């Protein structure tokens, strides 16, 4: 049976060592700095059961169990839009799409290792042949069957950048001791969200050049492991729902994961030691996360472009034929993301195991294009709010016997309803004008590399070639 | 059979009167300013003969008898694929999409008619029941059966467009009689792309505000009517196809048409009087050959970034890490297009007579993206290049006794081939730094019409409302009543 | 003498009538929702009693009298520069000009009236003789004497822009009795920035089609008139100087001022009835906080610039070629604002009255090309930063005896001082990522008119022909 | 005497080796692909001889010979906006700075080694004391007595960019001989504008990475000198004045100097052998050239913003709201490289030698911001304009009995002036829509190195460092 949100938040009360700012957390679930975003996870579980979502929200297995569909593997186009509808349908449930690791995308990352686990075992180094392709799937069958939220924590240290040299003093999470039962690591993983609100950390690396073996690591703990510490930025969450409708649903937190001496045994490590290995198949690990990022970057845009129509059209300037092209822009933005989402299904491909994979190109460059243009999205849509996007009443000024009369009047725009311009002025300050909404935009920058480091992976990857068939047309045209 | 390309270059010498700057031309088919152009539209005949080509050239029809596929109508998507994939084949056999008003882009906008003939006639006002949609259908019959290319002249006079009460005085192609065989027209159908090189003229407006009725005018006339004058601008051809392997392949001209007292056959008027049909219906029309304008800007952008990956390999800046990321920029508008032609096919719908139309907002919401981003991208090529893009030996100057060993070594960069270089610059510099390269920027710019129109006419068009779907995320996440 | 910060603090317990968001203000000087930005106005007074800072922030006029330069009139190039100095000394002394509306900057636009008063008074219609030039010039010479904030509320209530017919129904300020003493007022300036802690309101209006006579009212009423109530945005002043050390120093409100039946002497009416006047007279007031934007551009461009060097060195990513060129966008950026400041100043001209004036088309392009580029600017430096931006230690996560030895190994860059990154944090993180950054953003983006209305005004005033001076290059070229 | 007009033309025909595409030039001054340039040299001359400009086009030395102003040093910031007024006066005069290598412009850069000559002369490596300070400064003075044009060639092959040991198989310029007479060179001076149409070529090299001691030649020879041979791309002037009222008017010509066992005598040798000298003086030598560019593109932006204000009174767009905005950005982009002249000259400083430079920042960050913004302003203009900017009649279609009616009719908007449109038409279409105007583009864009690289160099050459005076406010700010 699908986990329900009551067992998840008392989980959440298993000793786990988390620093939120300046403050302990004794319980993650109660806390008044996490409670909220605590209840958006038991949200999530609680949405599986729904008979009024079932169709979408879960599946029947070979076994005739019904599961979530956070564990649905695609194998063709259809259950690959089965699986988008059902991340589609999480995201508008959830504040239009204001918490993007969900369990539904932390866990979407495991497919990777269920499509071909054997070269996570034979390109081990040092385990002395104690990493089995075999116990990854078991330990993936475990999550599936508990419904257990798999935080990945892939990053390096942001320590220095000057030097290619700079990866023997880095405090990068490193295998201190092998022996028979498992290995001991120590240091950090410098970054991760979400990690005090899951059950397990996911332990990865990247390659970069001159990286030792003793800190590639590929495993699973659980977030209450003796000698962790999530060490959390403080919480935005805002304590009036009615001013923050959304800053008051719960701050998705961001941080480190400190790593004491932390014992892990063989059967929940995945790869060590092979520098070699970190290069593609984290790659392959990710790229999961990348296609969820165009659905998430077409749901943002598509909540944009909404709110311009919404606050142009209360103000009255929706028909003025300057504002009018606008507003064009943000439609033109959705349906672009909604192009490279809809192509990039179209144009895939299967993987080793027999996955369906949506086209790389498609997908990384949709992303290049959503964190090229967003700040601009960002600035149209509250440049055409005017001041209605910060300078609107609190609810008290609102509802006051003197205030009132002037506050209706003031808003009294051509589609009426003068306090929709105070409901549309909170959702575009909560999401542009706060702590809690520049998270996101910075989470939405970042999270997947920044633009600059997209376009230099895609590159690097892709190895485009004038000899190649991208450049067939060009050599043509030539007489090359 | 088929037309060939030599019965093409024949039927151009039937009398036209045609201007091509300060000259007349006696022949399109032979004067040295137009006889390029004409051999690339033979040329496009000719593609219909190839044998290895019959398959994406040509279908047979319900008749047993085979025909270009310019002619090919589509009601599913599989269909509209196999239409793509021959209009994508033509461009990229003709010199990388450098001449995008081949016949098949100018018959195309004729499947509005035959899918829905009926309102061309019922909501045309004046006509005294002379009009008949059964004689639309039948004139676009007569040019299938004779593979004919009616050239599209719609846009009115650029005169101006300070007020609508102007249009009083606009030399627009007016009705100025109606009697029991048909119409007489006067004035000018200001603009058309290739009319020189055509068969047939296809005659229809645009709703602008205050466009008079005398001024709805949709019909066919041949190029040769008489008191029909084609004026087209200077022709950029160039002589030496060495030096200009892409510009010496000849100028699709642009131009006006001037009707003087031009008698039409009710027979060939589609429609008169009504500036409400002119509204939604010409729309229609060029749905098609704005859906065609994303196949052209997918493999246009594709030429753009080949070029970039061919001249910074040349060069050897191709692995420097910031030159990288800039071909990245170039490639992904590529991948952009291609997305954009990709989700219009696959989100299309059913017209009322049952042919199959690609999602009107990705097409036309990616030539906006295009044409916004178009002139950055000829910029990033140009400023990749270096001076590889114009500073180059001429062919007489790298093969000089003296020159030869300095140019060889100047070229000589990580992929050898250093004649190679002076081949890309020569495609660079023909496609975006001579007159014939940005007459094509030109038109790419204002043929569908510019940026901001657009922009304009999609979301009239679309009447977006906060009560709409694009309201529904917003309403349920302020919490604003449905 | 000169006004001190404890006259000033003093002075504003005088029963004014304001709102902060859902509160009632009992007094604006010790409230903790407003008390911090009231004691940044209080350093503003306190700066011109310091004495190394006399020679910028003081002026001997003919009298012999010592006075704030903010009552300095400029009548040439030199004087003008003078002022300039001064402006940007105090932005510069308050933390980077992060509160942009100090007095110093409403009393500016007082200037335009002393220049030429009469045309005030002989434009009014319906005021049967009573506004008097000696009267304005009266009110600003009292306003200079005491160092009287007099805070600007001119622009109109953005109600319903389908309509020019919409001023019909505006519920704008509106003269609803005039008698032999004064005028009654009754509705709303329905914007202002600092006016809960100004001595004075400023009202005015610029023309709209079809705006009535009857609102057509330029004045100055105390802040604590009977029946003005001052309706503020809540406070989001942070309580951590620590954390947040410049968000803890006060928000600088915004807001809007309600008149029920208010009286104003005739003394304080600077005029009223006439549309044509409302013009372009309103336009010369705004003209000297349109130059006095380019001073604050300048600052917060040299800001950003400077936060980029920092950052990209601390990171170690300054000497990355890409990285390079980026930061020397945000340079060029701030070298634009600064070209355009001196520009301004050196193609200047006289008004009527003698005062030295800069060039208008320079400044107010100028203020096109920061909003044109500014959110783009706030793109770099964050996406340069990358996660030091947001991720970093609280100062007790910093200061535990677990976590410090990793947090000094992770910020452990080329320029040593790893806790300097959490210093640059914070700075880029209140000025950009925080509710209190965000108030400053949009601030600069509206206060003045955004970038589609500077463009619009700017080509109205200036009534740029092709037969003008502007394209006789243009004519000779074409040979017309 | 000044040079004349005549003079010149006569001086071309000296035996010069010049190829004009597949074509050899048997006399520059009279070929027809090469006449119309050498006459437009021909008016620059004579430009100096026109009684109502000589206060422009002239000074009084401290001899009492009247000279070119382009001969003019300038000690001061008056002189130096008397130079700029000169250099202003000349490209206005020639086609509105369609040709920006008049002589002017080629012998600014000789003032570098006027100001401050010992350097090249104490550095030299390899010279036997051969060169000598006194001989730099006698060929100076002889140019300027004679007026001679001497044309710099200093760029390197663009050979292969992946290779910094690029250099050792470098075509560019070496020397293979020293004796006591001279220097010996073979090889190629890659890229020139103009050389063809020049007396002199002044050779000098920038510094790179490894570059040998035997390349870095700085000097001066004839166009004419035995193994010299200029190699010029096909010339793209215009039959048709008429229809192409400034691409008839001859074509800037740019290409390559090939030099086969050249001797250059001690005399005429300014500098040899150390790269280290390579690097800041040639900048120094450029810096006159970039300052000159921010006249260019002061004067290139008001013709642009011009002809937008032109053709859109002509067509009926100028009063619609959305055209108003689009040409407030072409003013706007004017009117900043007029701010960015100005600055520059008023923030100056005086070089070793006593001459006064305008500020390198504010010109070379100006050159930035002209060539990312350049495209986008062809762009508008011809987007502004319509099928006007292309599609218009041809004269002889123009004046046909039958088309006139229709063409008049046609172009008939609210100022009238038909036959105005065209004239218009063939300016818009002359600069950015042939050849002969793309061409002007290009060299705008890379002759004073393209946008990366003005970014990429000024940042080398300035030294911005967070201790430095910029980061001075980010510091105080952060608490640094
Ligand atoms: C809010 C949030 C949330 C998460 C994460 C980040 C943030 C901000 N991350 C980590 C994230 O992927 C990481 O921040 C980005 O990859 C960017 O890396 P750095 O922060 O180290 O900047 P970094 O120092 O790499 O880059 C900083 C800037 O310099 C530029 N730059 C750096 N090197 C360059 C070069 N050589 N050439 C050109 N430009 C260069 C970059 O392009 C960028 O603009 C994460 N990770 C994870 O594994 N799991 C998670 O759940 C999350 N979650
Ligand atoms: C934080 C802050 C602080 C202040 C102020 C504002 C704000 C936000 N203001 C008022 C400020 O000047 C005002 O907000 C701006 O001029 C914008 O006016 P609106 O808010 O009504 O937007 P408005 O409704 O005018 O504009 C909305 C958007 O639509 C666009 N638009 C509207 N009409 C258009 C048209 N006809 N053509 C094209 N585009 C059009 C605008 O360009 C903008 O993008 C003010 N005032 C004051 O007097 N004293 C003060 O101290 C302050 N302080
Ligand atoms: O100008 N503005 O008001 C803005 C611009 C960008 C942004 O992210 C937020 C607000
Ligand atoms: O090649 N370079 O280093 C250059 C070239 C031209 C210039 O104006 C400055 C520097």
């Amino acid at each position: 049976m699908i986990r329900t949100g009551t067992q998840y938040l008392e989980s959440l009360n298993d000793g786990r060592n988390v620093w939120v700012g300046n403050e302990k957390i004794d319980n993650v679930a109660t806390h008044p700095k996490t409670r909220d975003y605590a209840q958006r996870h038991a949200d999530f579980y609680d949405l599986h059961h729904r008979p009024d979502l079932q169709d979408v929200m879960t599946y029947i297995d070979e076994g005739g169990q019904r599961r979530a569909m956070q564990w649905f593997g695609h194998r063709d186009k259809e259950q690959l839009r089965r699986k988008r509808k059902y991340h589609e349908t999480v995201m508008r449930e959830m504040a239009g799409a204001s918490f993007p690791r969900t369990p539904d995308v932390n866990n979407y990352v495991l497919t990777t290792y269920i499509d071909d686990p054997a070269p996570w075992e034979t390109q081990s180094i040092g385990d002395d042949g104690h990493i089995k392709a075999g116990k990854i799937v078991d330990f993936i069958r475990y999550a599936r069957e508990h419904d257990l939220n798999c935080a990945p924590q892939f990053v390096d240290p942001q320590m220095d950048r000057s030097n290619p040299d700079a990866q023997e003093r880095s405090p990068g999470l490193r295998v201190v001791e092998k022996n028979e039962k498992g290995i001991v690591v120590n240091g950090v993983k410098a970054i991760g969200t979400g990690v005090a609100f899951a059950d397990w950390i996911h332990i990865g690396v990247f390659f970069r050049p001159g990286i030792p073996g003793d800190q590639v690591i590929f495993a699973a703990t659980p977030v209450n492991t003796p000698g962790v510490t999530i060490v959390c930025r403080e919480s935005l969450v805002k304590d009036d729902k009615v001013e923050h409708p959304l800053a008051a649903q719960g701050d998705e937190l961001d941080g480190m994961t400190v790593f004491e001496n932390v014992f892990i045994p063989w059967s929940h490590v995945f790869h060590i030691g092979n520098p070699n290995h970190a290069k593609l198949y984290p790659q392959r690990v990710f790229d999961w996360l990348h296609y969820h990022a165009l659905i998430r970057q077409m749901v943002r845009a598509e909540l944009v472009a909404g709110l311009a129509v919404l606050i142009t059209e209360h103000i009255g300037t929706n028909k003025i034929p300057a504002v009018q092209t606008r507003v064009a822009k943000l439609i033109g933005f959705h349906q672009a993301m909604l192009a490279h989402l809809i192509a990039s299904e179209e144009l895939g491909f299967h993987t080793p195991g027999g996955h369906y994979k949506p086209n790389i190109l498609i997908y990384d460059f949709g992303r290049a294009l959503y964190l090229e243009n967003f700040s601009q999205m960002i600035y149209e849509l509250v440049d055409l709010s005017g001041r209605s996007a910060l300078i609107f009443a609190s609810e008290d000024q609102w509802n006051d016997d003197k205030l009132n009369g002037w506050f209706e009047r003031m808003n009294n725009g051509p589609v009426g309803r003068p306090h929709d311009r105070v409901k549309i002025g909170r959702v575009i300050r909560d999401l542009f004008l706060t702590d809690w909404g520049s998270r996101l935009v910075v989470f939405e920058n970042f999270n997947g590399t920044p633009l600059q480091g997209i376009r230099m992976l895609t590159m690097q990857r892709a190895e485009f070639s004038g000899s190649g068939p991208y450049g067939k047309l060009a050599r043509q045209v030539c007489g090359i």
